[PDB]
């Protein structure tokens, strides 16, 4: 290992958001701080100068932003409030609202979150676990924190995954959401602007572990087109990728790069098929220095690699 | 689920300990309390009301006993130091003395425990990793709690099991330990009265997983003679057994049952060969009502079954 390394907790919480490959990660030290590193030309930073916030130790670490101008990060207070750290360009890092709201989620929730698709306009969607285990849907609109929508009952503790987009025929934000079910499937439920939220389940992986690691991205936004990819620890000990794309649907799934038993993940994307893309990354432990975060890339140039063996601070 | 078992920890620190079939396991609570659930006759307890302390959330938890007249259970402060939760008959619960010694280690320490087999004096050897990733014994003889023998580099967040058993023939105790080192082995380390610490590592297994749990028993102490068990989590996200006979020594090893990726776990044993023994029982999470412990026997007239699907809280 390494001393650097040594400071990230194992199994920590992981995110990342980004601006095209202006990157920036975040995970949970070994003291419950949570901490950005990032990418703008080469690695650096998640050192303890480069802490945001503290968390419950073990917390989910949630994020999203509109580039990099905007930046919100997701994590669980102490007394399993859901709260969130803040950064405005031109402003820095601040504690938001959220926390103040004081929203009180299961003990063992997870979070995603997402900047609603294509406005200028602010606008939040966060998703967790009440102590009921239903996934509840939380609203920012300029106008304070509200309870959105409730999507249902889920495995108590599932991972969740997000994403919104919006299609450039359409007059809205479309959002999709994953999670697992009390049978350890996992499903899509989805928001379209006509539909609501549709009211069906649709299985996208017969079983997975209990409470394993869920994330997903989206890109290539067309006429009622878009593509997708959704990313799960599977019993392997290995990232799987199940894939939606345009024309097919859910057609593929298969595994991606190995992982630590009980690894989370983020994914981020940029770019489309129509203009040499699209660009993956994936976040997540391997074992590499035991506890470090590594990377795997997906590109045009060379399709499936390894990417950074071992994320800042290691 | 059920309520009870959301209440358990998802890879939670276990221990026990036992006198004969009269069982006690200690567990983590989602809120960060020390839980104890028992058998005598049937299984009770592990509610909010059986909470013997508080620690670090995602804590350590270990230990050991004098059959149950005395109970020692180790864990780490959110000060990262070593602290101890102590049971006399007579007595009850009580807050121990080695919190006041405030031995610092690594966060990402692990503990074992052994009361110093046959003697009916009270002597506690306890082990741990600093912050230099070496595995440190700390001494409690009666006249306060000291550091003992440093017993050198270990895997950052390596997994400890450790057994005291006394030959029939010494005159003094024996102390063996398991932990796992930077190449991911995983070794033996011996204490016998004449020569101290065995300068060499023995290894018992060639490659596990980074941090993966490791604990270990022993039974049937007889004239240079001794039965041990030591048992990881491996690749296949199953406990493995490692065998010590007597005879044959480090002679074989294989699959146990399944569990969750990352799982803790304990061991306990009673009884010997030459007694229509002996008995085993492990406790571990293998995704039963997600979060509960299960148990695992064996036993001279069946061999290997699953035990108590859940334990209580469950
Ligand atoms: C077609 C294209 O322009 N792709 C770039 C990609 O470069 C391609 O793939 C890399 C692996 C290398 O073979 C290049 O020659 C090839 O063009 C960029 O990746 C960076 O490439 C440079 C060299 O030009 C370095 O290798 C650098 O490490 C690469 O950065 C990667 O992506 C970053 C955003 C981080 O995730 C980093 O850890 C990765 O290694 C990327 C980034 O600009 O952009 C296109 O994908
Ligand atoms: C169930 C449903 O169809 N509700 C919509 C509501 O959608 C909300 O946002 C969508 C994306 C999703 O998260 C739903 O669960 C959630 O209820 C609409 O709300 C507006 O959505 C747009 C983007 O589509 C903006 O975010 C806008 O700020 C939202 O309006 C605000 O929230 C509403 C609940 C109202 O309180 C309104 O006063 C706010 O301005 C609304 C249209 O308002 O339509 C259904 O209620
Ligand atoms: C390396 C070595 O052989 N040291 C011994 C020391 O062993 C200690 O205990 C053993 C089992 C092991 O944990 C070692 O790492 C540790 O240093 C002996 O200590 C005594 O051990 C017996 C049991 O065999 C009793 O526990 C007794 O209380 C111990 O004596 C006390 O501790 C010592 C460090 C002395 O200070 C003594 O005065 C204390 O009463 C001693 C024999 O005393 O011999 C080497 O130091
Ligand atoms: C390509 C480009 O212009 N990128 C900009 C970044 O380089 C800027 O990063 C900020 O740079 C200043 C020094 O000029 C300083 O290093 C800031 O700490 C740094 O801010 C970083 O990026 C932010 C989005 C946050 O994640 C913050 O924690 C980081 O430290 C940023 C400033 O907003 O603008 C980019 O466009
Ligand atoms: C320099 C500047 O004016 N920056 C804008 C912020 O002031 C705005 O943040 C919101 O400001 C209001 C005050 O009217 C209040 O402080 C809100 O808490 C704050 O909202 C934050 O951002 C939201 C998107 C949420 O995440 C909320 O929880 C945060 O606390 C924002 C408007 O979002 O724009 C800045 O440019
Ligand atoms: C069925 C039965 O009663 N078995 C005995 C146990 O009850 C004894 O433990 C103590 O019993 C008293 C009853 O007056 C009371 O229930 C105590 O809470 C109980 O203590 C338990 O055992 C301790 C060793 C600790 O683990 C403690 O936390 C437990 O709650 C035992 C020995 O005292 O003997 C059984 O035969
Ligand atoms: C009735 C009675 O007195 N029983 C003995 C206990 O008092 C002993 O506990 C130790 O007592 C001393 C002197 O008061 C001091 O309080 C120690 O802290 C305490 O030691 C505890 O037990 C040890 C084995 C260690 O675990 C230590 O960290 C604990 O705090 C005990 C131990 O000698 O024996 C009872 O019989
Ligand atoms: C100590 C306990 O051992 C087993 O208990 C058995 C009982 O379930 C019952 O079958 C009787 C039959 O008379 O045998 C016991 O040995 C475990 O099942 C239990 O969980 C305890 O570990
Ligand atoms: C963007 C790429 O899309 C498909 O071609 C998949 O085969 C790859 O894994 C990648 O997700
Ligand atoms: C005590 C028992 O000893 C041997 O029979 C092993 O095959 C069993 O797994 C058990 O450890």
């Amino acid at each position: 290992s390494t001393p650097g390394a040594q400071q990230v907790l194992f199994r920590t919480g992981i995110a990342a958001v980004n601006s095209t490959n202006h990157l920036r990660v975040y995970f949970q030290d070994v003291y419950g701080s949570i901490r950005e590193s990032l990418y703008e030309g080469s690695w650096a930073n998640g050192t303890e100068k480069n802490v945001i916030g503290n968390a419950k130790l073990g917390s989910p670490v949630a994020a999203t932003s509109k580039e990099l101008k905007h930046i919100r990060v997701y994590t669980l207070t102490e007394g399993n409030t859901l709260q969130e750290f803040a950064y405005d360009s031109g402003t820095g890092w601040y504690n938001g609202g959220l926390g103040g709201a004081k929203f009180q989620v299961a003990p063992y929730s997870c979070i995603a979150a997402v900047f609603l698709a294509g406005t200028d306009a602010l606008q939040l969607r966060i998703y967790a676990q009440k102590p009921d285990n239903t996934i509840q849907e939380y609203m920012w609109n300029g106008d304070g924190w509200k309870e959105g929508t409730n999507l249902g009952g889920a495995l108590p503790g599932t991972g969740i995954g997000a994403t919104s987009f919006r299609y450039t025929d359409y007059n809205g934000p479309s959002i999709r959401i994953w999670f697992q079910t009390d049978d350890l499937k996992l499903v899509q439920r989805a928001y379209d602007p006509h539909k609501g939220w549709y009211p069906d389940l649709v299985t996208i992986f017969d079983r997975a572990p209990p409470r394993t690691a869920i994330a997903a991205t989206s890109f290539g936004a067309g006429n009622s087109s878009i593509y997708m990819r959704i990313y799960f620890v599977n019993s392997d000990n290995t990232i799987w990728q199940v894939c939606w794309d345009h024309g097919k649907g859910y057609h593929d799934k298969g595994t991606i790069t190995p992982v630590i038993q009980g690894s989370e993940v983020a994914i981020i994307s940029w770019g489309s098929f129509a203009n040499n893309g699209p660009d993956l990354r994936l976040y997540f432990q391997n074992g590499t220095y035991i506890s470090a975060v590594s990377e795997w890339v997906w590109n045009r140039a060379h399709g499936s690699q390894l990417g950074r063996s071992a994320l800042p601070p290691a």
